[PDB]
C-alpha cells in the first residue's frame, strides 16, 4: 500500500495542502530546521519535567483520555521564544493554513503544545481529533471544509519501534468507520524538524513505544478558523510578552479581533465596531 | 395563520425551549421586569446617543450590513449594572439555554447588545443570523442542534406600525429558501420586558417604521455554545468590573475556561490541565 506523501517546506509549498486534502496527511520535510527544533527543545524542556500525569487530581481540567505516560504543555508563547517567535511566525504554516481556510476566513492556534511519550507509552486507538472538545465537528456535513488541522512536528526521531505516528491514507473522507484497523495505517517515519499535516477528519493515533528506553517528543500545532473556540487560552500571558509579538502571532492567540471570509464579515471578538488592539492600544513587536 | 406562541416566564419555563424547537420562535412574556428595562435603559442611554453609523468610517471592523438608522451598542458589561447582574443571571435565560445547548455543552454570550432603530428605520430583509460572522454555522447537518439562539428582548413597544420584528414560523427546518416572503410572516407584538426568542435558523427581519416619530429599542442577547467564538469581545473590559461579577456571568463573559458535553471532556480555553479562573486567581462577587 501507497506511504504518506513526503514533500519540501522549501520548494513544494503549494503542493501541501493540495496533498493533505486530497489523501488526509503529508510529510513536511524540515518544516523547522534544527536551529528551531533545538531551541524549542531547551525551553520547554523543564516545564515538560515538571507536568504531571494528564489527569492529575490537582488540575481543575483534568484530560482523561491521554495515557499516564504522556507529558503535555501547552501555551508556549510565555514558555518559548523560538515558539511565539518563529513558528507562530512560519511562512510555511501560513500558507498552508490560508490554503486550508480560506472558505471560512481567519484562522487561529486552537492549541500549541509539547507532548512527550515516556519509554513503553501504549498506542493510542485510532481516532479523529477534537470530539473531546468540539462535538460541533461532527455534525458538520461531509463536503464541509477542515475547520482545523494539526502539524505534528517531530522534536526527535519518530521510528516504526519508538511509536511513530499511524495514519490511514483516505480515512478524512470516510462517513462509514467499520474499516477502522491498525490493518489499513501507513507510518509517520520522520526526523527532527519534519512535520506529520493532517485534518481533524484523518484517522490516526499515536504509536507503541517497544524499545523501553526511547523518549518520543511532537510538537503538535492545531490551526482552526477563528470561529471555534480555542482548546487553550492566552488570557494570563503577560502583556510584555503578548507586545513583544507580531501582530499576526498576536491574532494567532487571541490577543486581536478576527475576520470570517462572508463578503461583508462583521467580525468577531469586536468591540462596538473597533478591534480589540485598538480598543486596548496594543503594540507589537516590543523587544523584552 | 398562527401566531407566534407566547409564554409566561413565570409559569411556563420549561416549556419555552420546546415551543422555538417546534415553531422557531416564542415570545416569553414579562422576560425581563419593567424595573430592569427601566435601569438597563437608563444606563445605555448615553452610549446608544453617542454610537456613530454601523458603517462609520472611524471603525476597524464596520457593519456594512445594518442600516444607517440603526444604532447598536455591544459589550455592555462595563456600561450596565442591570445588564451585568441581573440579565446575565437570569433563571429563565439559563433554563432555556441549558435546555437549547445540553447537546454541545457549556454556553455564552455571542453578543448582547443595545439595538435603537431612529424614526422611518427601514425593514430589514429576511435573513437567518450568524451569516456574517460565521460560515461555519451553513455547513452543518440539517438536524444539528441549534448552536446558537436570540433573545430579541423589547425595551420599547413592538408595535406592528413602528416595526415590530417578523418572523416566519416553521422557518427554522427549512431546507429549501424560495417560500421566503414577508406574505409568510407573522409579528412579535410585544411590551418593553417581553422577549421574542428565536433560534440561528429562524428566518426573520426588522420591520419598517411607518409613523416617522417612534423610536424602538431592543436588547438582543444571542446566546450560543462556547465551542462557536463570540462576535464580541469582554478583554478590555476592568478586573474590578469582571470580580464583581458572580462565576457564572464571568463564564458568559469569556472570563473562564468552559467545558464540551462530550464523556471525557477536555475542556476549552484551559492552561495546561487548569482553568483560567484558577490561573489567574479571578475573585468573583466582589463588590465595587
Ligand atoms: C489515548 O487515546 C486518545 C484518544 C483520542 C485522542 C484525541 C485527542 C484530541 O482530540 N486532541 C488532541 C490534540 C493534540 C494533543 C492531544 C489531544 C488530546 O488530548 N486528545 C484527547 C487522544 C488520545
Ligand atoms: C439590513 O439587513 C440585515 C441582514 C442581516 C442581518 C443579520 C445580522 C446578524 O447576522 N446578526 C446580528 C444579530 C444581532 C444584531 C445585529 C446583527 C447583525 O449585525 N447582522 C448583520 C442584519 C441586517
Ligand atoms: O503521539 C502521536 O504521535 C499522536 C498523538 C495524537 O494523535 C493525540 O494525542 O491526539
Ligand atoms: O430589528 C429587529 O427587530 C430585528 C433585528 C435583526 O434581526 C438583526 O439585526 O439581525
Ligand atoms: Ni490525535
Ligand atoms: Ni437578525
Amino acid at each position: 500500500k501507497s506511504q504518506i506523501p513526503r514533500l519540501s517546506a522549501i520548494n513544494d509549498l503549494h503542493k501541501i495542502w493540495p496533498t493533505v486534502e486530497e489523501h488526509g496527511a503529508a510529510i513536511i520535510e524540515s518544516f523547522l530546521s534544527l536551529d528551531i527544533v533545538r531551541r524549542l527543545n531547551e525551553e520547554v524542556d523543564p516545564f515538560v519535567k515538571i507536568e504531571p500525569i494528564p489527569a492529575a487530581k490537582t488540575k481543575d481540567h483534568p484530560n482523561h483520555v491521554l495515557s499516564t505516560t504522556t507529558r503535555l504543555v501547552n501555551v508556549l508563547a510565555p514558555i518559548s521564544k523560538a515558539y511565539r517567535e518563529d513558528v507562530l511566525n512560519s511562512k510555511v504554516l501560513h500558507r498552508i493554513c490560508s490554503d486550508a481556510f480560506h472558505v471560512y476566513g481567519d484562522y487561529w492556534v486552537l492549541m500549541g503544545a509539547v507532548m512527550e511519550l515516556a519509554p513503553s507509552n501504549p498506542a493510542q486507538p485510532l481516532h479523529r481529533d477534537m470530539r473531546f472538545s468540539h462535538p460541533i465537528v461532527e455534525y458538520l456535513k461531509p463536503d464541509a471544509p477542515a475547520t482545523s488541522i494539526n502539524f505534528l512536528v517531530a522534536l526527535s526521531p519518530f521510528t516504526a519501534e519508538n511509536g511513530a505516528t499511524h495514519v490511514i491514507l483516505g480515512s478524512h473522507k470516510w462517513q462509514n468507520l467499520s474499516n477502522v484497523s491498525m490493518d489499513a495505517t501507513v507510518r509517520a517515519l520522520m526526523n527532527p524538524g519534519d512535520a506529520l499535516l493532517i485534518t481533524d477528519s484523518t484517522i490516526h493515533c499515536g504509536g507503541a513505544e517497544t524499545t523501553g528506553t526511547e523518549t518520543r517528543r511532537l510538537l503538535t500545532i492545531t490551526m482552526g478558523i477563528s470561529q471555534l473556540t480555542p482548546l487553550e487560552s492566552n488570557l494570563a500571558v503577560p502583556r510584555p510578552v503578548i507586545e513583544s509579538l507580531t501582530p499576526l502571532a498576536q491574532r494567532l492567540l487571541g490577543w486581536a479581533s478576527q475576520r470570517s471570509a462572508a463578503p461583508r464579515d462583521i467580525g468577531l471578538l469586536t468591540i462596538r465596531g473597533n478591534s480589540i488592539e485598538k480598543t486596548m492600544n496594543l503594540k507589537a513587536e516590543q523587544p523584552l
